[PDB]
């Protein structure tokens, strides 16, 4: 919706998710999912886990309804790997809108 931004994009991590599929998973799939998140300015927050959750929620909303246009979808482990590693994105974006503020 209205008032989010698109942060600029970050490096992929490598994450490991405890177990042989996962991670094998994870590294062939890993592609599909973003590399940048959408947010509110961080004064609108209460605070990290705050912004961090509402980050997580509209950015794979809509990196879902995008791929879902291209005729894709995501599976339910997809759903988990990408809020991992969206999570964690998110919180290096407030790390970053941070130190400014």
């Amino acid at each position: 919706l209205g008032g989010y931004m698109l942060g600029s994009a970050m490096n992929r991590p490598l994450i490991h998710f405890g177990n042989d599929y996962e991670d094998r998973y994870y590294r062939e799939n890993m592609y599909r999912y973003p590399n940048q998140v959408y947010y509110r300015p961080v004064d609108q927050y209460n605070n990290q886990n705050t912004f961090v959750h509402d980050c997580v929620n509209i950015t794979v909303k809509q990196h879902t309804v995008t791929t879902t246009t291209k005729g894709e979808n995501f599976t339910e482990t997809d759903i988990k790997m990408m809020e991992r590693v969206v999570e964690q994105m998110c919180i290096t974006q407030y790390q970053r809108e941070s130190q400014a503020y």
